[PDB]
């Protein structure tokens, strides 16, 4: 009951799956239960990208326009007048969660329709992309469209980052991105020790829903793979960062890791 404490504590709604990749030890608590998954798509994004391209075909400028641009565009708001290439795009969407950069990225690999193939195809039947942003951030309790579960993201970035879903090469631009995500250092990697490498990506939308991904990295040992997921009831609802570092520490202790 420390994940059920957490729940009381910040009145919230918490999904939790770990997998420790070393031992097959699982932590969950309302690990298929559905939440939009937010920002936390746009990792897989990447993913199914970097298996459609060559590195160097990463390197395609993509032109846009003021357009393209949505609601939160950090880096992709600064070059309109340059374009930026792919690579550059999945920097953005990882390392800064630019939502326009994801709706580029989205568009070149034939949309939220493509994306959800893609998905089944590498053993994915939970998560369900459907829209662009800034659309996909507005899920109703009981809806399911751009929404996913704790298990099935972990099994998705798994796939990608640390099995045969992806080549060596690409699976290390993704986890260099995700490591130097720069949005996240309030939620999982609060919750781990300083020096352990973490990757992660994080997500908010509607219902005060608060999300972060991660592969964890303890000193030495195989990683950790985790999806704290959490969601509240009413739409308008603020979230807190400090419940994913709670739960984060709840894990880390149950996989008896700290
Ligand atoms: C703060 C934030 C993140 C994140 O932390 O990852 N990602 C982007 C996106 C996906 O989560 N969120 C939204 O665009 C919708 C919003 C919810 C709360 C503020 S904006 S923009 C909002």
């Amino acid at each position: 009951d420390d994940f059920a404490k957490l729940e009381e504590q910040f009145d919230a709604k918490l999904g939790i799956f770990a997998l420790d990749t070393g031992t097959n030890r699982t932590v969950a608590y309302r690990p298929d239960e559905r939440f939009a998954f937010a920002s936390t798509i746009k990792a897989l994004t990447v993913g199914v990208l970097l298996q459609q391209k060559s590195i160097e075909d990463l390197n395609q400028r993509i032109t846009y326009t003021r357009d393209d641009l949505v609601n939160y565009n950090p880096i992709t708001e600064k070059h309109v007048d340059t374009g930026m290439t792919l690579k550059e795009l999945a920097d953005a969407s990882l390392r800064y969660s630019d939502n326009a950069a994801q709706n580029l990225i989205l568009k070149q690999i034939g949309g939220p329709e493509s994306l959800k193939k893609e998905l089944r195809k590498i053993g994915d039947e939970v998560t369900n992309p459907e829209r662009f942003y800034p659309e996909l951030n507005e899920v109703n309790p009981g809806e399911t469209q751009d929404t996913s579960t704790a298990r099935a993201l972990v099994t998705s970035l798994r796939a990608f980052a640390l099995e045969d879903k992806l080549p060596s090469e690409k699976r290390e631009l993704l986890i260099d991105w995700m490591k130097r995500n720069t949005t996240g250092d309030a939620l999982i990697r609060a919750g781990v020790p300083d020096g352990w490498e973490v990757a992660d990506k994080t997500g908010a939308a509607s219902y005060g829903t608060r999300n972060d991904i991660a592969i964890i990295w303890p000193p030495k040992g195989d990683p950790v793979v985790l999806a704290v997921l959490s969601s509240r009831d009413k739409k308008d609802a603020k979230y807190d960062d400090k419940l994913i570092a709670e739960a984060t520490k709840v894990v880390m202790k149950a996989l008896n890791m700290n």
